[PDB]
């Protein structure tokens, strides 16, 4: 569906300052100024470094055409697309950034409603993804962007496998074998939700990644986060385990946060 897909030109949209860096390009702050229109919507520009692809455009823009078919509130949608010598791709901007400086910059404020309705959020837009049998690859709290506080939505999925490695986010599998499934998803889920519960701590944090392999294999995991109660960190506990499809499916882990949404007082302690 070509409609879908904006194709932009380079007079339709201006760069403001720099937000971040992704792992290919650098992600701007910018307006897109649709011709022949009296808007100026703000938007996130993310210019690919050149020539870091093999796949010619024709090929990128089928590819860029799926990111933009996805019709879920806590997905993101590709908005536009400018085929030069590099690729630049536009989409709307999320005011409050990302999830893991959001829980950093707010970490006094923030109580057991929030976070349990973020575990809620996320796992329904990733079981979106499973049912459109998109994988993921590079689920984590810094790709989870926040519209509005209790607003968020899931960003930067298939991006590998549409064109340096996230070890500390990755199943032992797709480390030791470079197999990328949903139930390999749910196990980068389960790094975020230890993200969220440790209000932005680093994972394994001053260990290199070199050896990251050998501590799972050695039955090390993340350590309980203190405001989660035994019941919460036993599904994240789950969510690590070597057999990928002993692991709980995205479908199962909406209905668990949900019913703890509903008590959340009674799953996390929180001064
Ligand atoms: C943790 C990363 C982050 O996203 N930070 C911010 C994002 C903002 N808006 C926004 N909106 C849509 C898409 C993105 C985006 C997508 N990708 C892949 C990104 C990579 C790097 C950076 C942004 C990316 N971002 C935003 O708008 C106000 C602000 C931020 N932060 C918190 C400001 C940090 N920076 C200025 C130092
Ligand atoms: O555009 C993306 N992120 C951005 N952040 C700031 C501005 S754009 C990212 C992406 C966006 C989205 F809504 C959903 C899934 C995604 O994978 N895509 C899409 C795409 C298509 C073809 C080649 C490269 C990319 C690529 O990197």
């Amino acid at each position: 569906n070509q409609a879908l897909l904006r194709i932009l030109k380079e007079t339709e949209f201006k760069k403001i300052k720099v937000l971040g860096s992704g792992a290919f390009g650098t992600v701007y702050k910018g307006l897109w100024i649709p011709e022949g229109e009296k808007v100026k919507i703000p938007v996130a520009i993310k210019e690919l470094r050149e020539a870091t692809s093999p796949k010619a455009n024709k090929e990128i823009l089928d590819e860029a055409y799926v990111m933009a078919s996805v019709d879920n509130p806590h997905v993101c949608r590709l908005l536009g697309i400018c085929l030069t010598s590099t690729v630049q791709l536009i989409m709307q901007l999320m005011p409050f950034g990302c999830l893991l400086d959001y829980v950093r910059e707010h970490k006094d404020n923030i109580g057991s409603q929030y976070l349990l309705n973020w575990c809620v959020q996320i796992a329904k837009g990733m079981n979106y993804l499973e049912d459109r049998r998109l994988v993921h690859r590079d689920l984590a709290a810094r790709n989870v962007l926040v519209k509005t506080p209790q607003h968020v939505k899931i960003t930067d999925f298939g991006l590998a496998k549409l064109l340096k490695v996230p070890i500390k986010w990755m199943a032992l599998e797709s480390i030791l074998h470079r197999i990328y499934t949903h139930q390999s998803d749910v196990w980068s889920y389960g790094v975020t939700v230890w993200e969220l519960m440790t209000f932005g701590s680093k994972p394994y944090d001053g260990i290199p990644a070199s050896e990251i392999s050998s501590i799972l294999e050695k039955g090390e995991r993340l350590p309980q986060p203190p405001i989660c109660t035994i019941d919460v960190y036993m599904i994240m506990r789950k969510c690590w385990m070597i057999d990928a499809d002993s692991r709980p499916k995205f479908r199962e882990l909406i209905i668990e946060f949900s019913k703890m949404a509903r008590d959340p007082q009674r799953y996390l302690v929180i001064q």
